[PDB]
């Protein structure tokens, strides 16, 4: 009966490196329209998620903003 | 019987950097319009989440803002 | 019977840094717009979440920003 | 056999940034007469505003330097 | 059967930044006459206003120096 | 046999920032006559003002110096 051995050993010397030399002058100014929601007579049997709104908005201005991402996996029998 | 042997041992030595000299003059208006929601005679069995809103706002001005995300996962029988 | 022997010993010498030489002159005016909500006649027969606002704000400038989330799992028979 | 190593590298080397205004002659400069007459003006928004008849506006993120200097020396590896 | 290592480098290098305003003249500079003369004017937002009428701005952001120097002597590992 | 190593490596080299301003001559400067009149304004919001005649402004956010130096000698492990 056969043993067996594993060896797991990756190695990472990765770099992910960002130089800006300014970052900015930025104008952002969205604007929702109206929203009007009506409703009658619905019947729901199972949950519900509603969201009702008229502007979702993310402004997202990084000096770097770099992503890594290592994902690690090992499965025996 | 067989023996099993498993040796885990990644190695990281990796980077995520970054440099802005520098980051500003940012002008940010956002403007939600009107929302109105006329609900009537509506029936629910299970559950609800329900959200209204004129503007939903996230403004994220790190001077890094890098990620690194990492999973290291061994499963054995 | 058959031995089983796991060495888990990952290595990490990892980094995650940034440099902003300045980080201001931000202006920031969110406008939530008018909410009007209206109900009769609504049946519920399990929790309800409800969440009702004009004007929902995040803002956040952090001289940094930079996250490090990292998982170890090992799972034995 | 006898081994000698000699290892005299010399550096005499310069490495000089010059940035912005240097060594200008500015004789006798002059700035007009500067005359900003406002009647019934509305602003319903952020203002940003400079008057001024004469500047010297100087602005140096740059003229950075950098010197790297490796020395190796390895006898029988 | 002899060894004679000699590790002698000179380093007189020079690194320099003159970054800004640096040896100039300026000989009689004159702003002119700044005049702001403002009726009936309404502002529903912020107002930043700078009024001068001779201006000298230096800003340095800049000019850094970064020197690196690594000496290595390796004799049988 | 016999062996012998000298390590005497020489640093006489310079690092120098001369950042901002420097060794100007500002002969007989002259801000002009400011007149700054108002009636009858309406301010909703934040009023930042700056009213002057002459102004000599020197930032130095920069001008760092950095000196890494090593040095290492290894014998036979």
């Amino acid at each position: 009966g056969g043993s067996v051995q594993i060896v797991y050993k990756p190695v990472d010397l990765s770099k992910v490196t960002s130089k800006c030399g300014s970052l900015g002058n930025i104008h952002h100014k969205p604007g929702g329209g109206q929203v009007e929601v009506k409703s009658e007579k619905l019947d729901f049997k199972d949950r519900v998620q509603s969201k009702i709104g008229s502007l979702d908005n993310i402004t997202h201005v990084p000096g770097g903003g770099n992503k890594k991402i290592e994902t690690h996996k090992l499965t025996f029998r």
